[PDB]
């Protein structure tokens, strides 16, 4: 990867959706060479692919919540409660948090009887957790995980 | 929105890069029917744009930190403060939750260094800032925020 | 439900001790319409009764305590634990709360040694607690939880 | 106040709907000594009213939340905000408590927004306040304040 | 009990070594009478005893240390664990305390190993014991245990 | 001091009203010499005094709270403190510790009004204080700070 | 050890490479007697050896963690910890303290994943640990536990 | 630097005490070429210096504490505090964590007097400081910062 393919990405990171010819114009460079800078860095897993990005309101996730999860030590009970975590619909990022030391988990759901139901009362019936506690979020600043290069 | 659109967007969250016949074939109706229905699910806002999924790993974005922030309570103090966060560099979300009552930010650099310089360093200054705590990434178990329909 | 519904609870929320009379006067409309609309609410349970409120001062309820619960994590061990704590004499409230994720209950005796043989001694040998905080109650700034309508 | 004032009281507290009749030959005494006795009680304020119990359910009162409050220590600093905390729309209960010494403050809405625009927003711009932990109420096993004899 | 007693007692709580009749001359009562008085309270146990009070910095008792212990539900445990932290030598004060839920234990030692093997390594071992938490004196501010009458 | 010593102070700190008789014919001493020793140990502040030990409970001494005292930190602000909380009546015990860095407060009342009037709106007043948490005493199992030697 | 002992290992914690005569000479005493004195403060143990410092940046020890752990009570347990950390690759340092009741543990890597692999991983599966918290030092602003004399 | 290297410091951070020719004996290479290496290392830095290791014990540094220090955000005020924290006398090491995000400071003194006026006293002073919490050490498992190479 070269400076041409950070410009190059910094476009593609926010629209997806342009012409070759357009980007080309914008970096100044043959709309074959860019053609072909996009194919590898495809085939290099730099793109791992294009996505249609939704706006969560518009399908009712009204329910955001963060969840830190505390795991009973012993092996094993870890990495296992990590994989458990990320199969529960509505869930879509979990990680292992230094700190603290245990997994935070962020989830979405259109009201708080599908939390209650699709995400507490299952985390409530795993025998690897210890203990949990959850930050309801009433309001989100920012989101745009898709924005890598700044 | 009916649930045709649904399994539009179910596809189209995943991979916006297949062609309009394949889409089409998927879910049977007419590719002229499927384009206008996907131009107004952009126009009515649903769909908001296409990204390029970037490997954050690619970039070398090793340092990942989750912040919560406690800030000054008075006025003002709080809404101030969720802005100035969410124009940092490197920081994607910031999120005013509950609980605890204050914000998490989601945060990601190359290093320690840039982490310091561009966000610690930085955050430490802030007027409303009461206190930070941050719980540092060492594994990404999941990390999907693209995928709203379940 | 309509805005002279609500006018009628917002009155009868307070003293349910007037006379259909004085309250037709009030939001000017026939006693037999008022009658009616009252008997109805209470049919399809917006109205659940009528009690009478009595000062916990005069029968001595001093020892007010506001209990937090950590639970221990399995099933099961949840619900049951609700309904355990609910069940207990002297307490009036059981809450599932996010957050902290446990119960908060509200319970009130007239001494030390009642809350520690009716509440504490009990609460101690159940088996689905984790552990408990207490949080007493020096001085109530207040309390009407029959006021729904502000 | 004797045992026969307890017995009367104990069926008020459910139900002050029922006729003098019903009582009396329930706990065998002269309707004119019933009404007697209750005329005093309600004299020596016992008996502080008759209130009509509403379903908060059927109001849309859907987010429940419990809020501790850390108060800014000086003089004066906290009775000054209990009353302050105690006169925004939507809260029921203001408790001052022992423990974590801070209060505790029981509030309903209809919706976040509400929540955040009649609650939130408020309470951070109050001066005495030095922080806020807010506990969502995700389930009400019990809710019967109007209980007091058990 | 009278303001007399009251008097008699405010005195002894001091200095338990004066003569009846110098007490006598100052709360202007019968000596025959201050001694009748005397004796009944000690028979009535309000005086439980007469003690020295030794110095414990003169008995080299500089490892003073306030240990908050957690005790482990289930029925019993607790009150157990009260008996047992009540016997170990060192302890002088084990206290219930609510808040917390749990006990509050006052001990002293000449020095760090004599409180490791006598207090430290001795807890570390009870079943009923949760978690520990020690809060080493560095200054003793005032310490009148035997003052009882403001 | 010397082991004789010790023998004679492990018995008057339970009772100090035995006679001197008593004691001589229990360590096998001359009544001069045990008189002679007693006199010194008192004159070199190892015994400072006699006291009553009066039942706490016979005073009606029934609201019993331990209160950690979090300090402004400033000079200062410290030490000053320290001797404006031993000055309030009934409290008994003032120690800085370590650990936590604060105060841990002693103190006795009959009741919850007595406490709140007598230290609770006191201590809200003062300036270098930052923040208080009290736990409450629900049970004595021992309190024996007259104990030294065991 | 007099004074001039002292004054000799003031200057050996520094450089222990300087000659006799220098230090002789800064000393003022002969070169045979510093040279007694140097080889029975190491006879006696005071001077338990000599180290080369080496630099951990230039072993790119890059990631350095202070972590907190919390054991499981019961005899036992506790010792057998301190051991099993000890032993742990890359832990120079274990300490057992009060507060908190629990281990502090000083360790350094190169990366975040030979710190998971070596420490993380390992301690995750130790039986006698309840739960434990690192705390990533982003930065050293002084460690040189080589200066035993101020 | 190669594995020569590492062999030569693996030995020197042991015994800096070897005799050139037991060391070349040791890994194979002329006492020329072990001279001359060694010479660079410390030229490039990666060898800082030679050390007496000194038995803290010896000098009666019988309190250790390991302080937690949170600063007052603004500015500025952080790393002013670090080093303010670093020059006082008996402090060892102070460590800029991530975290919690405070300062963590390794210090050891004679005694608890010792502790209290030359580290306590001071710290409670600074400006910059919000609050401190300490934990005494009552058992080192393990100090061997000199160990750099596992
Ligand atoms: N986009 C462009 O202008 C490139 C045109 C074409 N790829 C070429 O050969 O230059
Ligand atoms: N994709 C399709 O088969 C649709 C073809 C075209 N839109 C039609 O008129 O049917
Ligand atoms: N309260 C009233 O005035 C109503 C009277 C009666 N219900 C009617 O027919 O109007
Ligand atoms: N309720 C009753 O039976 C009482 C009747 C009436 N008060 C009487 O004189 O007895
Ligand atoms: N102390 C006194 O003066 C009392 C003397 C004696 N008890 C009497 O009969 O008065
Ligand atoms: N108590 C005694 O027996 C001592 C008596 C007296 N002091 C003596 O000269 O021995
Ligand atoms: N370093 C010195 O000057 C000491 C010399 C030699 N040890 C002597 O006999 O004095
Ligand atoms: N230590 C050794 O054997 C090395 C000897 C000498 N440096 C040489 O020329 O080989
Ligand atoms: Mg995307
Ligand atoms: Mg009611
Ligand atoms: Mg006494
Ligand atoms: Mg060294």
């Amino acid at each position: 990867m070269d400076e041409i393919d950070l410009r190059i990405l910094k476009i593609l990171q926010y629209n997806a959706k342009y012409s070759l010819d357009e980007i080309a114009r914008e970096i100044r460079i043959p709309k074959s060479t860019l053609s072909y800078r996009i194919k590898k860095l495809e085939k290099d897993g730099v793109i791992k692919g294009y996505y249609a990005y939704i706006n969560p309101a518009s399908l009712n996730l009204d329910y955001i919540v963060i969840t830190s999860v505390k795991a009973k030590y012993g092996k094993n009970y870890h990495v296992e409660l990590g994989n458990k975590l990320a199969q529960i619909p509505g869930v879509w990022g979990v990680y292992f948090v230094l700190g603290d030391n245990d997994f935070i988990v962020m989830a979405r759901y259109k009201t708080r009887e599908e939390f209650m139901e699709k995400f507490l009362e299952r985390v409530m019936s795993i025998p690897e957790v210890e203990r949990t506690s959850a930050q309801v979020v009433v309001k989100i600043i920012k989101e745009s995980p898709n924005i890598v290069i700044f």
